């Protein structure tokens, strides 16, 4: 049972930055399980190209094609207009993947290229266990109570799935005006006002500093998520001045 | 001297959620003690008539009734006044009440309030009524804000005529913000209604100008709907929250959707 | 309803000071509610005497004095007991008064004590009169120390005679621990003599063996005696010392050095 | 997923209170996932027997036990250990069981533990069943206490052969003080028995000297028993407490008075 | 060393409040020293002229002015600036000064700055001059928006020419964010002005766009203002308001109402 | 300006961890302007012999020597028995230095050789400017208007140097009976119970983590502290067995 060096991201203690030396010298079940109670991994100063960054997450599980013979591995990010997911706008808060041989248990990002871009663009990641516990009663009561549906741009995505240490959690939250969106939530029951005003509150909630992380791409950065212990999100970045590439690796036990 | 069973509503200790068959079982004075500190309490799944409503809250004390020359306040309800949406209506409306204190602008003391949801239907987040801690409020909030409250002269008109009758005065009076009953100081205060919400009342601060006034109020609603301080109750059929006037402030939120069905009765008591 | 300048004491907010010409200046009411809330209040450089000292604290209540067939009562003092630390007395002695609420013992209401140092001499660390937050410390004490004072019978006997005459019971008597005000559980409490310290009474709690008694009076006694709780007053000439009996319970710290010269007036007020 | 109504035990929101009616209506599964992080729950109220005291825990995994070849581990219980304070004995005798995990020193994996309270009687404020929230001491603990615990090598003997036989190791084996399990840093450690106080097993710190070693379990025991991290149930029949091994550390504390009656049954499960 | 009487303004112990004797009466290194640590003082019902003010203020060290060749700078004051709320002007003007440290435009240190009230009137919750503890913010800001402040080159262009004349640089010019004085990281940032006001100096940040340094700097802000680092100060005829220029940064409300009245003193001192 | 990679060491962000090649790489100045914010600094893994150990602390500002000439630079404190500061026994809470002329401004503390201890022998760091701060008015009342003085085994020590950013600490407690003592304090108008008393109450508040930081030794391990912004103290190692050799260097402006 091996320990890698890291210093917490939030004040709570949440989160890891970890040197890039200390990194890739790290048993890959070191990081695995450090992922689990830190929610997220943030690595600086990484030179590697696209087989090795394959090389580097194919070996936390299974990879999760983005039927398949196992070659949709690594998704490229790269800003292309007229797309969503692989697009130039906004993706709301959510986890990745789904239920059973679609779930997702480790997300990785990685930094291939990063030009004209300071303060749009960023990946943020929130700290949802936390927000949960400390959260108004009555915005908690709606996320445990409710069925919540989507459709894509109706079917039930169960908000908390219960694995013990965490519950892993399933949300898909509205795109902003303006934004080219892939999917629409509803909550059954509630008026589009109600729906409305509650992502809006909840948003808001989980944005606080507390459980919040905003991560502003730079040339060899690499970011890890445990996707049952996280939920994230993508700032918009719609100016075609910015150059912004990504890799991203999907796996699972 | 007596106890019962509850749950602190906030996380700062405030509030008591109770089980219904607790509060039922419990004595008056157990449940009329708890709310001078707990400031309110909230009972779920009772299941009660607007006579067994009377029966509980009037044995806390006084009830506070508007009868004889004064049978024109609320349009006539006398004791348990029925709160059930009504169109061209405005505290019996469908719209905002915004912060403030019962009994304050028809001049009576009201110690406890109590509201039972009768009926509520295709409504889920919408009809809050929201409490909130002003002690704890005032004692952490920033000096400027306090300084106003503390040192400044609040005025109120009504503007309801309908419900206020000729009890409440004709125009601008001066309502005390504090008044020190030692273990707390009551607050009396009633914030201006949003725009786009009918207004039952009108605050004004004297040496102030529209413009600060409007500032000032907006400034402090939003440091006392921080939820330490600030409890949303959304209603269910069944409900009961009793508040202690002179420990907490209250609002009730919007409802204006013609498919909702909001119905709560009120009732008030006094020593 | 008005104002007194102070600032708090405790971290907490509770407590507070009150510069002499500022608590001289202020109505009684305005002390006697701030009281209620802030649990004790702190006044140095009040240079009064006796008579003075009297005409003060009377104007808060009806005095709670032992006059009459009471007379024995504290070696016949009637209302200003003289707390000068005489040889072979307990209360009017040298040693500790471990953590207590007054008149209990005498079975007689206190609302508000009155402590004023006539003269403090060669004493800087040692004959302290503190005072603990007991309702912030009951709500965040641990479960299996607060289940001990909401549940568990506590019982009392009297050991100095001279003082307590007839007018305390014969033997055990059971002390109520917390009795419902609404705005406070007053507490009603008497912590065991430290070994070496003559004792003026003494406690038990039912059901207990002497070993676990023992037990959970040091280990409330620690928690209690927590900064965040717990003020310690050591004395300077022309200080005095008011506290509300039912919402802060206080101890006096031995002072057993023959060089030392401690002389307090007390007096005690309730309605 | 269900979900069960529960009430935390500390203050951080750690541990779980459950009603006796919830518990039992709820899956074995949802109080499975619960106590992984709650780390515990407690249970009052339950009138059940020794039978169905199985059939609840058994349902949580694969039962530890030792029957056939380890037949004499804990004097022959098989699965359901009966701690009835047996003089003689040290494991289910009326002494200390200073902080550890369960399964350890016999070289079991444990994951969770139950404890049911079938007779108590004359104690009050002795024979405590206490529970460590380790994981947020260990990340909120002084780094001189930490590095011991990451970097030095534990060592453990047995000593009460009884309990133990021959599946315990002979002789200082080495025990791993933390198992990384991503979701938690299952925590394996044993404590050393107060003086007086008969002892089961022994400790040592490879490099350390006697007094060095008695100097930090002393210091690390203070830090571990701060209410933040701890939790004292004291028994009354039909309490459950179920801990996840993995996620608490626990201890007993002595009993040793002879009036005291205290019987406890004990389960384990693993996975 | 001398100890001044203070009570901290911020919940967090930051800044001082002083009575006005205490104030008088202390020596100038007393209230300079406490400067360094407390960030601010607020003294209130001094009564001054402007000449006192100056005796005051210079005794702390060598007075920032502007004479001879630079009589040109703030429309030829000199040594004491008088903000009067003047049309046409912006820095003596009746609009918007947004979080700056001063002197950093001029190219002149300034440690401390001292502002006096001599008049005000019609005015209660407008024109507030604001005070931020910097280094508490820092400590504790969100690693996104420190890193940016910490890494980035921040240029900013002086545009009131009147008040600036030759002594601000020609166009963008690099301000150093950071000054590392070891017991503080000095901050000289200028901030821009809210659409509407008119902007004495303006920023950007090298390598951001336009949409990118707003963005930033309206987020900064709202972090900044967030009342455990934010003080405002409401003014009143005989205030002073002391900073020092290294450990706070500071801004001022606009208080474009004509019937205002607001005049105000300001003195700069640097060793 | 240039800025140092560091980690607190304390919860309230006091002290600072400072790997071995970012300290050795950093400006003098960078450190010593981070000192006066941080207390103290900790370096580890540090292999360095006594010249090398000079070279870096001089550089500091002016050597105060333990008339002069210079010679006197760095203490060898290597347990020797029969002594006291350069002995086996503890040394109490104390700032080092005097006033002016003897003012100490930095002290580095080197680990030349460490044997045979684990649990003993610390020194220990206090942050007394958040001590004072957050202490009961009855503690900080006498700090602030009672003589403090002291014998060497009587003379007034002023507790308190307000230096603005922080109020330098010069006070000395009594050593533990058992201890070889050299010095002993007193307390104007106070009786020997109430000193004892009092000394006894103040240790334990300043003792407490969030204020207290306790430094085991291994060999290559740096200690520096600002001294006028924490109070330290020597735990006794009094067992023969133990080797416990440190180098001192003190600096002043
Ligand atoms: O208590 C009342 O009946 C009325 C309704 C609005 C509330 C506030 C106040 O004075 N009243
Ligand atoms: O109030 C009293 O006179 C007495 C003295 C001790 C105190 C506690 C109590 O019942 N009494
Ligand atoms: O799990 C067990 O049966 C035994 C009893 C004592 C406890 C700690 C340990 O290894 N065991
Ligand atoms: O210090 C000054 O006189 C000028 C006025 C505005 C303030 C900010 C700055 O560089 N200055
Ligand atoms: O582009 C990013 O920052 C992340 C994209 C993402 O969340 C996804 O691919 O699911
Ligand atoms: O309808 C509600 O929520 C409460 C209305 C109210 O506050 C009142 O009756 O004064
Ligand atoms: O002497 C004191 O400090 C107070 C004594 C006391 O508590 C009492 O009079 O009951
Ligand atoms: O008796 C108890 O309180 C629990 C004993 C225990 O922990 C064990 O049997 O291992
Ligand atoms: O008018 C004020 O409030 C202060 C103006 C100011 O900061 C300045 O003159 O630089
Ligand atoms: O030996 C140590 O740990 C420090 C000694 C010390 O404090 C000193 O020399 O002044
Ligand atoms: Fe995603
Ligand atoms: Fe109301
Ligand atoms: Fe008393
Ligand atoms: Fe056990
Ligand atoms: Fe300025
Ligand atoms: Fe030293």
């Amino acid at each position: 049972s091996e320990i890698v060096k890291f210093n917490p991201v939030m004040a709570s203690g949440f989160g890891a930055y970890i040197d890039h030396r200390d990194f890739l010298e790290a048993k890959t079940e070191t990081i695995k399980n450090l992922l689990m109670r830190q929610g997220f991994v943030v690595v600086k100063n990484l030179d590697i190209d696209s087989d090795t960054f394959r090389d580097i997450y194919s070996a936390y599980g299974t990879i999760v094609e983005y039927v398949g013979f196992g070659y949709r591995d690594t998704l490229k990010l790269e800003g292309e207009k007229g797309k969503i997911v692989t697009g130039r706008g906004q993706l709301p808060f959510h986890a990745d993947g789904g239920l059973l041989l679609s779930q997702v248990d480790q997300v990785f990002l990685y930094a291939a290229e990063i030009k004209n871009v300071k303060f749009r663009g960023a990946t943020t990641v929130c700290d949802h266990a936390l927000a949960c516990q400390e959260m108004p009663a009555h915005l908690l009561r709606v996320l445990e109570e409710e069925t919540f549906e989507v459709r894509v741009l109706w079917f039930k995505v169960p908000v908390f799935t219960d694995l013990g240490w965490v519950r892993k959690m399933l949300i898909y939250f509205p795109f902003d005006e303006g934004q080219p969106a892939s999917w629409e939530p509803r909550i059954v029951g509630f008026t589009d006002h109600e729906t409305q005003a509650f992502f809006q509150e909840l948003g808001a909630f989980l944005k606080q500093p507390r459980y919040y992380y905003k991560h502003f791409w730079e040339d060899g950065d690499l970011l890890i998520m445990d996707n049952r212990r996280v939920i994230h999100e993508r700032e918009e970045f719609n100016d075609d001045d910015i150059v912004r590439r990504l890799y991203r690796g999907q796996t699972a036990d």
